């Protein structure tokens, strides 16, 4: 029967709120008691606060008429304010002071996700203060978890206004017993009461969240940690670069603030990143996760030599300077990972920090062909089948479906042995035809994966694995090298390729390394524990590379 | 003869030069004369400096052996380093002090737009320095002027070898007498004489230009000031972002920094700011060029009502929150600048700050519909023949070369009468069949526009003239508002519609309004004065919008 919920923004999504700072400035100046809140109200349907709800003046065109709204009140209760009064210093501090409440906004997402329509119906003002980033900054953040968000200062209406109710219905296309409206101000849902509406008074949030759990009858306060928001790909903004006459790059970008390129491993997508984006990005980071070459929406020319490190190192290079950035943050994944630490080697000066997720800095043995370390190792026997052109792409082209289940998996699922692939023929040879959904993955989200590959398919992708020679002999020019820029190694305990134990003397090449490690993760780190990433990266953001 | 230009980059398109920083610490320090040349040169062939323009170590990894052949240097001497001796401070500070030596860089694009070939050929390092964005900015700059980039610490050969003058020749595909080689040490000119090459030994700048003047026949000294920077197409990163479900925008994007958002007019496209957008990015900001909805690759839906200010302005918004920025700088010209005043009118939250080209801020009256107002002044007559649908759509599509001919001309050049459009019935009604072609555009930038015009027609962006009554009961609602952000209004002497006088009543509205003006300027503002509207634009960015 219920179907739409609405919540206000101050004192229910955001924590404190505004009534609550001037209550507590009057106690802090020793003002009578309800001399602001007074204030603040002074004239009601035509005075000044009415007039800035509805939009007709700005925040900062109403600032002054507050404080002679102030004066004359305090004339009449026989007080003098103090002398450094100031309304706009008051209402700054309590603006930046408000935060989301976390709980609130968690509950909303779990009523969305169970098919209820969400809104924000708020009476808010147009800031113009020097400040008001703070803001957007908010609004930014609450506004993507909601289906509307409705202000008065845009529609012209204030709650408790009948008609902004109406309104509300009207956008909502529901009936009033469908809706469960959610205000701290009594006042404000006596409107949504006579319509039909089930209002709950939010006084503490955790008893505004069990009458909301008994109404909808839907667990919301002792629920599992959700995990952090992904991407839409729909939504997101995607760009185009040619870097090479036959070559183009395509990546999607999020955020404002210092560029972090995200790249991914074998055989992934930009779309591998779809937990990292909204969280760098909402931590003040430009994020650009790209389609690596012979990936998705980048070019794939089918040519072996495309895909040696040296080439593809020099165009990640020549997409930085056609999108005009002197540096990035690296940050790479499995064949990723392998790409940036070549690119803090070769080019250290547009590469402002490096992290990899799995892959350790791996230095070439100048006595020791790539091809005979491979057969010394059954754990990486798997890429001498990945070598002839043809064999592995039949194999992984026949059925998407079948390919992307099979691979993506958490480590205690897993239906593919790596070693003796060779002996075996095939990668599949003694897996499922019809493997059952892993638990880090939708189907919807296997199937954008089957899409991606069905335009290029996997030979530009198997291309990586077909240069040994050639990056063993070009990273032979670095071996007098060392990293000495920002950089971080995470490793995955239960990767079953990427061992933890391969990055161990990394601190001979990385002297200042700093590192992460994950328990119960498997290969696909982002996916399997994204949480986890998402911390670990930005606190290492945030110290190393701002 | 000659066909391909080589430069050196310290002491020839940077200045001043490392060696010369050497000799003047050697000054400042009263060390013995040359001490720190002899330090940098300690053992030739097998010292670290050598080993560092190879590649084989990185400058972090140089400095403490610089240091040691300082001391082993001193030890000889019989002196004493100072106390605070430190080879790190001291690179810092040259690196840091070298700027682009711009009549260099001047000779070398008048080379390349007479049929050179350049290429820079330079003896640097793989530099890792917690500093070295700053080297990383100063070759991103000098790179896109010219043809080759070849720097020794990636070829991994050093001049004055021979082998690097042959691999120069090799890349630009030249025998030695077609090449004019120039460089501030001698000892590297020998190699390239040896070869055949013309060779120009770099003391002075004026007296280098003059012996290039002579060998090439180009005169390079004492021409006109060139052009800014412009865009090409086909090197710009495209960015697509879906605002709505038949809705999607597209733009350019170059830079990192703040967000400028760039919003052309009628009938134009992002290519009208190819001359801004280089020179923002390159002063710090991340460019933002749209094509506006109903132009180039955005959406071109037919209803008229898609074009409304409300909906335009809505969809900015979405275009921002799709991005994750939760602010932007909107700088519009023409149409786009009608739109920028309405963006910090009605979102001044998501504008950091708002400028207009040749546009001004006018309010609505609340008892004078737009339509009356339109008659009363004869500059405005043609917007009555804009109204009819299919009406001025069939005479601006008829011929597209003729059209932006006939439109994108100086204020001396004007083939067009604003006046009487509706009488004589039509725009080009006494206007030639094939005008010619104006001093301010070249037909490739004219094919540019009619190539993207062929595409959607002009139905679109003559919907944005079409919303006359909508747009008059939208800005009725910010009557009682003022925009109390940094905000720009630029006049343009010479506009034939946008007169400059339409703004004198701006600063009732806007109060701390900055200004520009720029004489002898038409309506095509950006293409007409493109030095002059860079050196506005930047100055206010610098000091209103950081
Ligand atoms: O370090 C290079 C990538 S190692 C590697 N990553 C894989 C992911 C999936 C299957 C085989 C793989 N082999
Ligand atoms: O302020 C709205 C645009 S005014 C206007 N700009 C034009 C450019 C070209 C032709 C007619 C024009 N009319």
């Amino acid at each position: 029967t219920l179907r739409a919920a609405v919540f206000d923004l101050d004192g229910v999504l955001a924590l404190p709120a505004v009534f609550g700072v001037l209550g507590r400035t009057e106690e802090a100046l020793a003002l009578p008691r309800g001399l602001l809140n007074d204030a603040f109200q002074k004239g009601g349907p035509e005075g000044a606060t009415t007039r800035l709800m509805k939009g007709e003046i700005t925040l900062s065109q109403w600032i002054p008429l507050m404080e002679e709204n102030c004066r004359k009140c305090s004339e009449t209760a026989k007080v003098c304010l103090p002398k450094n009064f100031s309304i706009k210093e008051i209402f700054d501090k309590a603006i930046s002071a408000r935060k989301i409440n976390r709980p609130m906004l968690q509950a909303a997402l779990m009523l969305r996700k169970k098919g209820f329509t969400t809104a924000i119906l708020t009476n808010t003002w147009l800031d113009d203060r020097a400040e008001r980033d703070g803001l957007a900054q908010l609004m930014c953040e609450l506004k993507m978890h909601f289906d509307f968000l409705i202000e008065s200062c845009q529609v012209g209406m204030v709650k408790p206004e009948p008609q902004i109710y109406k309104f509300l219905l009207d956008t909502l296309k529901a009936s009033p017993s469908e809706v469960v409206f959610l205000d701290d101000i009594g006042a404000n849902l006596k409107p949504a009461r006579d319509l039909g509406m089930v209002t709950i008074l939010v006084q503490d949030t955790d008893t505004a969240l069990k009458e909301l759990e008994k109404v909808t009858g839907i667990q919301l306060l002792n629920t599992p940690a959700p995990l952090p928001t992904s991407c839409n790909p729909s939504d997101m903004s995607h760009g185009y670069v040619t870097v090479k006459p036959r070559v183009r790059l395509h990546f999607v970008e999020l955020g404002s603030g210092p560029a972090v390129c995200l790249c991914h491993g074998f055989p992934e997508s930009w779309y591998s990143w779809r937990y990292q984006i909204p969280a760098l990005a909402q931590a003040g980071y430009r994020v650009l996760a790209m389609d690596m070459k012979g990936y998705g929406e980048s070019s794939a020319p089918p040519e072996i030599e495309e895909y040696c490190m040296e080439v593809l190192c020099k165009e990640m290079v020549t997409f930085l300077d056609k999108l005009g950035l002197s540096q990035a943050v690296f940050i790479g994944h499995d064949w990723g990972g392998m790409l940036v630490w070549y690119m803090a080697l070769f080019y250290p000066e547009r590469v402002r920090a490096v992290a990899s997720l799995n892959t350790p800095f791996i230095p070439a043995n100048p006595n020791m062909s790539p091809l005979e370390s491979i057969k010394a190792n059954p754990v990486f026997d798997y890429q001498l089948y990945f070598q002839e052109p043809g064999v592995a792409e039949a194999e992984l082209e026949q059925n998407l479906s079948r390919t992307f289940k099979s691979l993506f998996r958490a480590s205690d699922e897993s239906v593919l042995s790596m070693h003796k692939v060779c002996e075996a023929g095939g990668l599949f040879v003694n897996s499922p035809e019809e493997p059952s959904l892993s638990r880090m993955v939708t189907e919807e989200e296997i199937q954008f994966y089957v899409q991606q590959f069905k335009k290029s398919g996997f030979r530009g992708p198997l291309n990586w694995y077909r240069n040994m020679e050639r990056n063993w002999k070009w990273a032979c020019k670095s071996l007098g090298r060392k990293i000495l820029i920002p950089a971080l190694m995470v490793t995955a305990e239960k990767d079953f390729v990427l061992v933890p134990q391969m990055s161990q003397h990394m601190e001979d090449w990385i002297p200042h390394l700093k590192r992460g490690h994950i328990e119960d993760c498997g290969h696909w780190t982002q996916m399997d524990k994204p949480t986890e990433v998402n911390q670990i990266l930005i606190k290492w953001l945030d110290s190393d590379a701002r």
